[PDB]
């Protein structure tokens, strides 16, 4: 498909730093010409240059606020840009504090976007039920229209206007998900499969229904929020929050080759890989492949062969 | 749940001893504390003390009979007591030969428990069958009433009266079954799902055919005996018997989240974890992480997340 | 059931040599007296003599064209004996070039017979299509009736007949197709699982479609072409062309033990076994034990248990 790349070199929504460093490796991974090496029609925007905050104190219990809401607002703008000029999204970031932007400036463009939330975290704490503080676990919860009263006037977030309704979302991968958060998923009834339903149904009855249930009554716009933590650490290790007994390399290319083959995929996040966090030279390499791996089933490149409209033989 | 646990630091079942250590290693991990750490009520029974039988030569090719024997006896009365507290008996274990006293004492006060044996093997062998003398590996050849003429007088065990039936029983994970096991099995229609069904059939449908084996004409007490070698040994390293191919860690866990939903978990049994078999300190981690996480699945814990009874926003 | 072993220690339908060594540690790892240790008459037709070729330049792109042609000229005899003598033929291989004349073979005593390919790749590749120019990579296309017109005249093989059509075969485990190989797949209808499919429908819905697929109309001899890269490398990494995502331990055992069980298998190829290639030395051991498990798989070795029609109590 048509691609929009936009580095997002951002790590504040969470204490280790390495994760700004996502987009570089990933495009030292070869990702641009992998994709060119595709059906695909790419467009660099760059990576975006964060401004530092050196002012910055926690409001509350919530850190570096202001740098987070800054970097999601640029970040929502140049999203908006990309998806004005008829290309999909593909944001190579840092934490996944980012995906209030992402989103945010996809549905500026496309309010009837759907999301697909691969991840280990739901991500949907508030200010108020967060414990860490960190933002990259409460991207979610600034998102939903339902839990607009439950969030707090945060300094850097005043931009944010709540986008998507509970019911527009689907998480998949969930095995790490916070008491408050989980309260929050019964009391919206928020559709999700978390490993248990992953291993009940198996990943294609789920991805049937996942598609489904977003596309039910009608076709729309598609935004996919990839954690690569949503994948088990031995295939993703180098990552700030693993969680054992993730999705699998194969299951993970499964629901990435199924978006793509709806022909709705619009939006794009490939989130929290810190190369400064794997074990050794391999475990990072390790990670970038399967990221990279991810992100082309994404637009196209199909486990059981591809081939142009001609005639090999 | 309200909980009695019970350690049994026991290892002549077989030959490697350091399976003795398993209730500290397994305690050391802090497993009191986390299931306090939900919704648990619990009790630790502490370990219980097997004196030593210094004059016990095998009985023909079985090996510690006596002590063997005596362990059990001395489980069976101590399950026998919690499950007359109105609890549920978590035996952490050795080996596992150690069943015959918890599957007895449990029967004790609920004669129509059904049980669900996890394991690699089926440890059905007869006195007669085996070929290693090994009484981990007969386990159930002494609890079925229908082998009951096919076991003889082994010293020790005579305080033992047959207290299921073949019908009464489901095996899962099976994948190193001995020649007359196999008879045994399927001459008293025994039902099981080895590796082969599982990967036939996923998970999902073998957890819902079990339970429905079992509660079908009506809901009973049910009993857990969980060797953690049923499960890979890339999962579950420091165990004394590992056969590859086994059960996964998601698989481990969502056989346990399901039989906790049944609300029907009377008897646990969490066994074979030989700390000193560990390669690397890294492998006994595992073994006893992954151990423990089985158990606290048991009782409560959740993949998809859990909340208390009250307004978290 | 009644096996004639024939070793194929050849390497020239690829690069790396080792792979010539498969029959040696195959062997070496018991391999024979396993199946006898089973329900099998087993006699070693032993290692064929493929003569050195010193003149073998390429035709065009393919390499070693004559010696690869020779080898499986040879193969193809023996296995023809072996099928004549009322035995499964056992080709304990090196490269997957062989499959041309143990295919071919085969079908000369039993011109019905229907293939099984489990691979990450396809091996369809035409001496025009290639861009390798490894013929290990090529076997199918020499073997389908369909392709035949678009195989040019390739020093070596003017003894070839194709013996099958397109829809006498079913791959399983494709994860790595050339675009040529892709195109030449959805021109001539060929039935495949690639691990898409597999990942969508499970292993044994994969079996079921496969077996009913190729015995529908009628029960028909089989021949299953086993190239152990179908397997993931974290099972079988000894061999040449490694592709991440593959088949597990366990769905190679399903695979063969629902082969076995049709009681059709006639002709059986375990192939591309590089052990110069394993890292380590317990790669190498790693990679051969899974190679013999699936071997002993498709002639009886069940994971639920074995035994003789014999009283065992
Ligand atoms: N729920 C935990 C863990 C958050 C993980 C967030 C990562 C981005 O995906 C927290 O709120 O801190
Ligand atoms: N069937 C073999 C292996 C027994 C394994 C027993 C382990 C407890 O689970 C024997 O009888 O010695
Ligand atoms: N398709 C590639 C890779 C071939 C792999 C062949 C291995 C035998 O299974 C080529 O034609 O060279
Ligand atoms: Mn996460
Ligand atoms: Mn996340
Ligand atoms: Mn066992
Ligand atoms: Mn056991
Ligand atoms: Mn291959
Ligand atoms: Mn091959």
């Amino acid at each position: 498909r048509t691609i929009g790349i936009i580095g997002a070199p951002f790590s504040k929504g969470q204490p280790r730093g390495g994760v700004e460093e996502g987009p570089t490796v990933l495009r030292k991974a070869g990702l641009l010409e992998k994709l060119k090496e595709q059906e695909c029609d790419v467009k660099d925007y760059g990576d975006l240059p964060f401004a530092d905050i050196p002012n910055d104190s926690p409001f509350q219990i919530v850190k570096n606020p202001r740098s987070v809401g800054k970097a999601s607002e640029q970040l929502a703008g140049k999203v908006a840009e990309v998806k004005k000029n008829g290309r999909i999204s593909l944001v190579l970031g840092g934490d996944h504090s980012l995906a209030i932007g992402s989103i945010s400036g996809h549905a500026r463009v496309h309010p009837d976007l759907g999301v697909i939330w691969v991840d280990a975290h739901t991500d949907i704490n508030t200010p108020l039920t967060t414990t860490s503080g960190n933002l990259h676990g409460q991207p979610v919860s600034f998102l939903l229209k339902e839990l607009k009263g439950k969030i707090p006037d945060v300094p850097g977030f005043s931009w944010v206007t709540p986008c998507i309704s509970a019911k527009d979302i689907v998480y998949i991968g969930l095995r790490d998900v916070d008491p408050g958060e989980h309260y929050i998923l019964k009391t919206l009834g928020i559709k999700y499969f978390s490993m248990t339903e992953v291993d009940r149904l198996g990943i294609g009855k789920v991805m049937e229904e996942t598609l489904s249930y977003l596309l039910g009554r009608k076709k729309r716009p598609i935004h996919l929020s990839f954690d690569v933590d949503g994948l088990d650490p031995s295939f993703t290790p180098a990552t700030g929050t693993p969680v054992v007994g993730g999705l699998t390399y194969r299951e993970g290319l499964y629901i990435t080759e199924e978006i793509y083959k709806t022909g709705l995929l619009s939006g794009l996040d490939i989130m929290e890989v810190n190369p400064s966090l794997g074990k050794t030279p391999e475990e990072v390499t390790r990670t970038v492949n399967t990221a990279v791996a991810i992100t082309l089933a994404c637009f196209g490149l199909a486990r059981e062969g591809n081939h142009k409209p001609i005639d090999y033989l």
